[PDB]
């Protein structure tokens, strides 16, 4: 009873809407507190379960509605994010590709604006600050694991449940901190590195990071000091923010709280930080289906 119990009989499964590291996610309708509502279902040890059930609501963390035991398996009922994962949401906005007529007429390269992209980044930083302050270590921060829920509020999903100052996970190379590629240990510091790549994904409207490069090249190239280049449509303040997230020394990277402050500053300025207008020779950052 450590969680809002739910009867498998009150779950109306619909369609498959995605798939995480473990299992498929299914959209469904359930009855909670006598009321019928939308939800995503994921088939999920004991300690982690309590960790999740205890977490506690936060507007930028996908929320647990209830769990259900069935055939020896535990099914989690999750708050529903109608808009889907951030990665596809970003790629669906590349109107120059999805609706060129619209793009030329409005002279825009995305249905989304600079502010919206900054909000997604701020939303995630807020959620990560909340999680890291409680010793949580995500381990797999990336656009694909961010959900765009009600009112387009970004929500963090698929975060690791093993709490502590650092966690070893024997076992996503393009999002991993150098110290994780070498040691398989994760900390909030390596979460910050990944957040930086997430920020780069946001600004590039879902481009594959290090497009054109093999994982192998990264292993040797990253330690040499190599890092993702600034997208031409990105302001320097935003790019510097990413660079801070990728400092070789983990303890030199900012905290999520500091990241959020820098983002809120940008959000407050009338200034535009991520250019989405169409300029003479515009092209999107590439998506390497060979790596995905
Ligand atoms: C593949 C990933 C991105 N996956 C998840 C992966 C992991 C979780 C867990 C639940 C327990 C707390 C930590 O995190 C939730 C989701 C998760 C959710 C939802 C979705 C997806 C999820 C992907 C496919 C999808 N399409 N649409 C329209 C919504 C979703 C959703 O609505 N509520 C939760």
């Amino acid at each position: 009873t450590i969680y809002p119990v739910l009867d498998w009989n009150d779950i109306k499964f619909q369609d498959v809407i995605g798939e995480g590291n473990f299992g498929q996610v299914l959209k469904a309708r359930i009855k909670k507190d006598g009321l019928r509502m939308d939800a995503a279902i994921k088939r999920m040890f004991a300690g982690e379960l309590e960790v999740l059930c205890k977490l506690g609501h936060h507007p930028n963390i996908i929320n647990l509605l209830g769990a259900c035991e069935h055939r020896g398996y535990l099914y989690l009922a999750i708050e529903y994010a109608p808009h889907g994962n951030l990665l596809d949401f970003l790629r669906k906005s590349r109107v120059l590709e999805t609706d060129p007529a619209f793009a030329i007429a409005n002279s825009t390269a995305s249905t989304l604006s600079s502010q919206q992209l900054l909000h997604f980044a701020a939303d995630v930083a807020r959620g990560m600050d909340y999680l890291s302050q409680k010793q949580f270590i995500h381990r797999d921060l990336a656009a694909r694991n961010i959900l765009v829920g009600e009112n387009y509020v970004a929500k963090i999903a698929d975060f690791g449940l093993s709490r502590g100052q650092e966690v070893y996970v024997k076992k996503p190379v393009r999002w991993m901190a150098i110290e994780s590629l070498n040691y398989s240990v994760y900390t909030t510091n390596s979460d910050v590195w990944s957040y930086g790549v997430l920020l780069w994904e946001i600004v590039s409207l879902g481009g594959t990071p290090y497009c054109g490069m093999t994982c192998a090249e990264l292993y040797e190239k990253l330690p040499q000091g190599y890092r993702l280049e600034k997208p031409l449509n990105c302001d320097d303040e935003v790019y510097d923010l990413m660079r801070q997230c990728w400092r070789e020394k983990p303890y030199e990277r900012p905290s999520f709280a500091q990241i959020l402050v820098s983002l809120n500053r940008m959000l407050e300025e009338r200034k535009t930080y991520v250019n989405t207008t169409l300029y003479e020779k515009f092209t999107y950052a590439g998506i390497d289906c060979s790596a995905e």
